[PDB]
């Protein structure tokens, strides 16, 4: 892994600010940029018509999907693609009206991003299911496994994870999880946004029936796609497309398709499977050998990283898992976050003040003052870390 | 008004290529594109945070929020920004909940896209009330004023209508029918998305209670605008952000905002209010000289059009509206439109296939053959007019 060449990929760097802020969204790679200007000139108002821009537009459509499905080990025909993972879980929580019916259960985790809690909690307000919480454990952060037994009863019919925390890093166990959810006809929704930058998910290997990915999290377009185990799976829910005689992943897609971002989607999936230049195969073999040596690589930056965190005195780890993507959350002793994260700001270092999350509230942070949130990007150096921890050694 | 001069404004005219594909989205003006390139790259993962990039994407959401409050007369505090107006009419339809229920009626128009329609009718399945629709005169193609005091009752709680169809071209007069919809406290949705590249509608005079556009439709990025009259009326729609923070229209927002294309919402709309280089004024009055003026020439050659189609014996006009936007369906004797459509693409020619009309299908023209739909935009020529009528001309 060459860290430099891929910093060479990101003309937003050294401007001046040192990121450590990917989990709001890693920087845009230029050939993403580039891809997303000329295909916006050049894509087609429709895929239908005569004129060579509908047939790039047709083209952009197709390689979408495939990209997506190369990402998660899907097919094409089961991508539903989106403007963002929030809308397509909103879409899903309505056309899974029925399931959050009276007399019915839906389970929803205290650790995940919002995106996919608020419109579960939404339809269960609405139609009248039951709504149980899959609990962290107070000094760990993680979901035990050993909770899914009591949680799921023959009631269950919707269970909304994610596959990792973008707040406390923690790759979640859904192993047990899968098995007892698909054994009462449950549906599985697995977020996977906040790991896919890092980590691949195989669908096929993990039996989620859907996931969904956002772009935006690895420099991609904001841009969300929902992705189902079984196509066949996607005619049980009711169309929401305004074309009548839609078919396939169409008919669960709502309003204009938006080819120029699509176009930036392919592109940004290409550089996820070229970030190893020594990388040869199909797509989906290059994503792992070069989301592998990623991961090797951020690997060591983030135990130095985290090293460096512990034998900081006035630094506050939350959480502790066991299997990590390389994000963090930490308080500072009597400096709130806002501060941190201003005082940071004053050193050109870019972190979160880490705001709404239903794990922070559960683990008592948010009544501190709050936590910092910084995360690895692909770009991420060694420099960068020292650079954030002397400046982090500087607080009160 | 000087077609010559918007012609300039898109490179790609000249090349041979005729579009009369108006209603399936407008070509995109080189200013527009350059601003969606620009503002994609340089727009921030969010709008929080010390990096210009984030008080960038901070800027542009405000900015376009300010453009279509502008283009419809409103408030920027009304305006609710997202992917496409079929998404925005999907969330409205969700968030009215038991207005769309047992004891009640929805009206919904039978000259209607079928995102003011199949929104509203999954709605009435899932909460129960009376689906009633507002239908066309069959010489006319128009919904006559005088059905609205029958249709309307004091169980209406929700009519969801547009100002024009972008298919027969008519303009709806909904005057008298805002009254009676107010009169017993249902909502009136309005629209506006098939008319907005040709005509201003006025909030405040037409007392619509929420009116939808479509930037795609004058070669806009594809973007959609919900703008509520009263914000009042806004605020008791239930919030939808995974912010809990959120104010204002945010508060009906998920997902990701779309920065960069944000940008070129507010570059479609200056593209507009400067189609008479030479109106003054503030954006809003440059807007209604622009369009008043523009609307004026394509009023010239649309009458062009329309009296060389009635010449010819083979082709049938659907409709006779008293008022029009530049829109036009006709079938053509024992010529199925998909080989009309074939020739003219053959010539050069761009019309539609036109598909999923509910008129259409209502008024027996899909039975068998279908019909052919055409639309002018600012660029459109008389010299394109004779091209088409040609091409026409050559069929039977």
């Amino acid at each position: 892994y060459d860290v430099a060449r891929v910093r060479g990929l990101h003309p937003s760097l050294g401007d001046g600010w040192v990121h450590f802020d990917a989990p709001a969204g890693m920087l845009i790679p230029d050939s993403v940029a580039t891809t997303v200007s000329t295909a916006f000139r050049r894509s087609g108002a429709s895929t239908v018509g005569a004129h060579p821009s509908a047939r790039r537009s047709a083209a952009v459509l197709d390689a979408a999907r495939e990209a997506v499905a190369d990402l998660v080990n899907a097919d094409p025909g089961g991508v539903v693609l989106g403007a963002d993972r929030a809308v397509l879980l909103s879409l899903l929580a309505e056309a899974s009206s029925s399931r959050a019916g009276l007399g019915y259960e839906v389970i929803v985790s205290r650790l995940d991003d919002e995106a996919n809690i608020a419109p579960w909690l939404r339809a269960a307000h609405r139609y009248g299911a039951k709504v149980k919480w899959a609990e962290v454990d107070i000094e760990t952060g993680e979901l035990p496994t050993w909770q899914w037994e009591s949680l799921i009863s023959k009631s269950t019919r919707l269970v909304a994870v994610n596959s990792a925390s973008g707040t406390l890093g923690g790759v979640t166990d859904l192993r047990a999880m899968t098995k007892l959810v698909h054994d009462v006809g449950a549906l599985v929704v697995v977020d996977h946004s906040a790991a896919a930058p890092y980590r691949l998910l195989d669908i096929r290997e993990t039996d989620a029936d859907v996931v969904t990915v956002n772009a935006h999290a690895w420099g991609g377009p904001p841009i969300g796609a929902m992705v189902f185990r079984d196509p066949s799976v996607m005619n049980s829910f009711g169309s929401v497309s305004t074309n009548p005689y839609a078919t396939g992943p169409a008919r669960l897609e709502i309003g204009v398709h938006q080819f120029g971002l699509l176009a930036g989607v392919v592109a940004s999936i290409e550089y996820l499977a070229a970030l190893d230049e020594s990388a040869r195969g199909s797509r989906r073999e290059r994503l792992a050998v070069s989301m592998q040596s990623a991961d090797a690589y951020l690997n060591r930056v983030f135990d130095y990283l985290m090293v460096s965190l512990r034998s900081l005195p006035l630094v506050m780890l939350i959480g502790r898992p066991e299997a990590q993507i390389p994000v963090v959350s930490f308080a500072v002793h009597k400096v709130p976050a806002d501060r941190v994260v201003q005082r940071l700001a004053d050193n050109g270092i870019l972190a979160i003040a880490n705001t709404g999350s239903r794990v922070l509230d559960v683990l008592g942070v948010n009544d501190v003052g709050g936590a910092v949130t910084v995360g690895l990007a692909h770009y991420s150096t060694m420099a960068e870390v020292d650079q954030l921890v002397r400046a982090l050694a500087s607080l009160g």
